[PDB]
């Protein structure tokens, strides 16, 4: 199942789909590769078949 | 098991009551938790829940 979103995720009872600096957080965040880190932030050619 | 031991242990011939040195070590060793190590070498914080 190939999913998209893009509202923001909420972490508590009231309604939250456009609100900042409160308890509801992102869900996606971006990534950072440099050579600084050996094994815990490097990209990989991983492919997977079926 | 809760253990706390503050005795040496002895891993020889010789009585180490209290003597180490020579063929006996402390049993309790400190992590090495440098900031400036690799990923895998980073202080997590776990606790257990049964």
């Amino acid at each position: 199942e190939r999913d998209i979103s893009t509202e923001i995720y909420q972490a508590g009872n009231k309604p939250c789909n456009g609100v900042a600096g409160v308890n509801c957080y992102f869900p996606l965040q971006s990534y950072g590769f440099r050579p600084t880190y050996g094994v815990g932030h490097q990209p990989y050619r991983v492919v997977v078949l079926s």
